[PDB]
């Protein structure tokens, strides 16, 4: 027997056209509703998603009620309503994750049957049911309860026509002075504070409805004697937006000749690297199945070069 | 042979009584600096470092400038003069690590031979020399280029002392009624996207000045029988700032007998911590020496407990 990322429960009679408002594809979930009520009846729903769009199914009139989902609430429990003859839907009832609550019923008929929907993980991707004059039956698409949300089969495809901008700061300047008629040794020692960085866009929301993690290389830079050039680095698991602090270090001896003067400047390179990306958010239930969205977006990075040093005589 | 953990470079004279004003025990850095000059020498200076610590020595007149550090800014060259008469001290030049540069120097005697100093790390502790009515001699204290920066013996000593606040939080309710002649059953499932956090507080600017990390467990709750007690996770590498993103989950079986009802209702545990810690900050320098610092402060955290759920029979 097989197993489903989604559940959806679809409640009332038989009549209307089908319809179908789901985010599935791109991982849009439910942001906001309204419903208008008949006697007898849920007349329409109205229905946003976090990707902006928006459709209305039924019949809407100024006895409309809406609820707007902020940033992280989910839906901790549902029931659906038949009018008692069985032909429409008869209300909607949710409450949410922070005890917030949304009832609309019909007016006139008095509210028949309670159908205490399984919200899996409280997570709408939208709903789904058949509608004409009315809201003749209908149901909320579920992701069912979630192990894990992670970004993967990472990509930037205008990476390698692009040259990275590495600009040389200094760190530190010492000077060594000989005047002896014996050859000298000096130990160099120098330190740098650095912040590595890393920040790959969203939309839609899915960093507040979801535990983002991202499961990819960073984009790098490298020492060629051309001049840089990108490649993305060992692959392993990040934050979407995430920083790193490290020490640079540089250690090495100098060789000061007879009667003369080294010095020895300390540099290394920064690039800010700013560049489109291409992945699939893949998200996996408790059950095992999954479900996979494609993404596009835009990664800023900072990264560092290893320290370097000039040793010049004079 | 001998290594040490701080850098120490006197220019001047022989002359006046010997002065050290120094962060090294608390880690305290040089935050601002101000210098009077008279027309042979460098009359004074007053130094501030992070921890408000403030001292004077020589003399201060209205010729005064001064010089302060931006968070993160260091000393990337420091050079210091003799007067000419090789009796006291003549000049002060340094660049930072952002290339601002503050420049004091003797009126009328003009600069001989200039003092490239060895800036180690570039961090300055201080300084250290001999003054009378002038500054015969200075130099400043500089820590050594550093490898690490990094918190351990981390220890809570009330802990013991103060029981958890958990609050419980509803996820998910949902019922399965049995309207048969046989025991039915059931899968539950249920998942919550959580943010766990961590934040040690420091003070002196060492988190701006340094790259620190803490090498400790992070503060959790456990299940005891007289509720909850506070104990120490198992010991990693954290930012001083920290949070960890991720999602609960619980499934498990329901069993319904015939003609009854079973509702279940997933919870977790929320609380907030809030803890006094003492810790030490050791320094280890590139040429193997260090640093110890004590340190005092409070931890401010966000944790969970597992989910779990209760099923009520009707």
């Amino acid at each position: 027997h097989m197993v489903y990322p989604t559940t959806l429960h679809i409640i009332g009679g038989q009549g209307g056209n089908a319809f179908s408002f789901n985010g599935q594809e791109n991982a849009a979930t439910l942001q906001k509703l309204s419903v208008s009520v008949g006697g007898w009846q849920v007349r329409g729903v109205q229905v946003w998603l976090t990707d902006g769009r928006r459709e209305t199914f039924g019949a809407m009139d100024s006895s409309a009620k809406e609820f707007e989902f902020e940033s992280g609430e989910f839906i901790k429990s549902l029931s659906l309503w038949g009018n008692g003859a069985g032909t429409r839907l008869g209300a909607i009832k949710f409450i949410t994750s922070r005890s917030r609550e949304f009832f609309a019923k019909m007016t006139d008929w008095g509210l028949k049957t309670e159908y205490k929907i399984d919200v899996g993980s409280g997570i709408c991707l939208g709903v789904q049911g058949r509608g004409g004059s009315d809201i003749d039956s209908m149901g909320f698409i579920f992701i069912n309860a979630i192990k894990s949300s992670v970004i993967q089969d990472m990509k930037y495809p205008t990476m390698h026509q692009i040259l990275p901008n590495v600009q040389m700061e200094e760190i530190k300047e010492m000077e060594y002075k000989n005047d002896t008629s014996i050859v000298q040794s000096y130990t160099f020692e120098s330190s740098k504070k650095i912040i590595k960085k890393s920040s790959w866009s969203t939309t839609n929301k899915i960093e507040s409805t979801f535990s983002l993690s991202v499961k990819a290389g960073i984009p790098e830079v490298m020492e060629v004697e051309t001049g840089f050039s990108f490649t993305v680095g060992s692959e392993s698991t990040h934050a979407v937006e995430e920083s790193e602090e490290k020490t640079e270090t540089l250690t090495f001896p100098v060789t000061v000749p007879t009667h003369k003067t080294v010095t020895v400047v300390a540099n290394i390179g920064r690039a800010d690297i700013d560049l489109p990306y291409t992945a699939l958010l893949r998200i996996t239930c408790v059950n095992g199945a999954s479900l996979d969205a494609p993404l596009s977006g835009i990664y800023k990075g900072l990264t560092y070069t290893k320290m370097t040093a000039v040793a010049t005589e004079s």
